[PDB]
């Protein structure tokens, strides 16, 4: 319990390195790191069990990452702001460039 609004942690950039992947529970780290290899080593991070996180070293993957999600029905790979977007939704006109 403490009082007062002061600052401390620093603010973190846009989330755009990282992607928001939804798959079926069938599925498992092997999956992952196989589909998302064609890039090499990356970080999965287990948030639920259909939702999970995708972080890369460049924005430029995203835009490929993002194009084969496209065809792709299994799975779905969408932007982390577009992602967070649906639950979340401050003060700031939306657009849909992707399905939808």
């Amino acid at each position: 319990g403490s009082s007062g609004s002061s600052g401390g942690p620093d603010l973190q950039p846009k989330r755009d390195h990282v992607l928001h992947v939804t798959f079926p529970k069938e599925w498992k780290t092997s999956d992952l790191y196989q589909l998302f290899s064609a890039f090499g080593n990356i970080q999965i991070s287990w948030i639920d069990d259909t939702s999970a996180f995708v972080s890369l070293s460049q924005p430029e993957q995203v835009q490929i990452a993002v194009n084969t999600s496209k065809y792709a029905e299994s799975y779905r790979i969408q932007t982390y702001a577009e992602y967070v977007g649906k639950k979340q939704k401050g003060k700031q006109v939306k657009s849909g460039p992707s399905s939808g």
